[PDB]
């Protein structure tokens, strides 16, 4: 999970690549009012038991992440999306 | 670009991890008659100097992967799925 965060005077911005991740497989939770928790873990593709595989690169597991607000956040404002494999945190300050 | 090279019945499957790269951004060939060849780029996302970062570790740039398929591959048949993202080449045999 290679992450950025990105501080526009707006809020708080956090990008996270997690490429062919559903979003039941990740979690974006709020800890201690000031800790933002990002974990999870990409589910095992439920694809042709008995492929074979010749070169296998990509593989992640489980996974967590945590970053010290600089204000508490307004948990209700927090919006979180999930596109083209990146996880996006906004955290309107 | 992290790629899966796994092998069917009916054709072998590649697979590349490119969050948040869109479909005009990615290009799928095939070169000197039977070599796969998947490039684009990672556009950086530059903005203003109103911006402050306080971590980066997620790439940006160009990508280029180049697998030899066989001689007798259906070059033709050859396609092509970008969904959350993971791009998927399948190559019939």
């Amino acid at each position: 999970a290679r992450m950025d965060w990105k501080e526009t005077p707006e809020a708080h911005v956090f990008k996270a690549d997690l490429p062919g991740v559903k979003k039941e497989e990740v979690k974006v939770e709020v800890e201690d009012g000031n800790v933002l928790v990002v974990s999870g873990e990409r589910t095992k593709e439920k694809e042709d038991k008995n492929d074979k595989w010749h070169r296998v690169e990509r593989s992640s597991g489980k996974f967590v992440r945590r970053f010290r607000l600089l204000e508490d956040a307004k948990v209700e404002e927090v919006k979180a999306g999930l596109e083209n494999g990146v996880l996006t945190v906004t955290v309107p300050k």
